[PDB]
């Protein structure tokens, strides 16, 4: 999928898990989620269309996955230990990498 | 320390771990590389003294860093384990780290 299709499903599962009445419901999302950013990863964004394949702002952009994909994997092992408040919180604190990456490349 | 003198203990103790007899020579020589490479961290290489200190090359400069010291700690996990042989082995694989920085910002 596309950039935009990937951003979007992480968009979309991040409300599913901010509604989520039980872990399952919260994997399923983060599972998703999950997929979608090592997805995105291999995107160049349209910002970023001209600076080199090996740029340095495109590391930093490949970089960022790499921080959102550890940050889920924790929210899944909150979530596979049966404490969905804090695997939601944890899903919350997401953003601060989604809005970090926005910034400089969006 | 400044930057070349950090620099230094980084190639100084890297030798020293190539020519060990035993662990406890590789447990300090890597210790004291971890140190040096922590307080290398803050510096500001002379040819980025110019770019702004939240500049995506400073953020690429200090990354480089994370990446040597957890290399590092896996060097010492090794010699704590008395594989003397396979740390200093870990030892040379760090080279890659410090050439990688060194074609881009030194
Ligand atoms: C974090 C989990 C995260 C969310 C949520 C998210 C959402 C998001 C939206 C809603 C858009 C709009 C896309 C559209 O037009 O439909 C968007 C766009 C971009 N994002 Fe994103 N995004 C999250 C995380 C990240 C991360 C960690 C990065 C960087 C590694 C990143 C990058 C981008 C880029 C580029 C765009 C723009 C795409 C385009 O203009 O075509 N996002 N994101
Ligand atoms: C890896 C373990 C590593 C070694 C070894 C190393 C050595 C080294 C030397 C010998 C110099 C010369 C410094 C001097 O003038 O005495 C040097 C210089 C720089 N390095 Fe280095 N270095 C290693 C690793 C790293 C890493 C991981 C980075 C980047 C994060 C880095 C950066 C630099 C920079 C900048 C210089 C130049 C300093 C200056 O010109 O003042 N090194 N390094
Ligand atoms: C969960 C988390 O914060 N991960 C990370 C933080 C900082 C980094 O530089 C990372 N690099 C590569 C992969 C994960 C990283
Ligand atoms: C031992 C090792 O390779 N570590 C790392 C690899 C890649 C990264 O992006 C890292 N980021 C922060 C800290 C360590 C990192
Ligand atoms: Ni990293």
């Amino acid at each position: 999928a596309d950039l935009e299709d990937n951003m979007e499903t992480l968009n979309d599962n991040l409300k599913v898990i901010e509604k989520a009445d039980n872990a399952a419901q919260v994997k399923d999302a983060l599972t998703k989620m999950r997929a979608a950013a090592l997805d995105a990863q291999k995107a160049t964004p349209p910002k970023l269309e001209d600076k080199s394949p090996d740029s340095p702002e495109m590391w930093d952009f490949r970089h960022g996955f790499d921080i959102l994909v550890c940050q889920i994997d924790d929210a899944l092992k909150l979530a596979n230990e049966g404490k969905v408040k804090e695997a939601q919180a944890a899903a919350e604190q997401l953003k601060t990498t989604c809005n970090a990456c926005h910034q400089k490349y969006r």
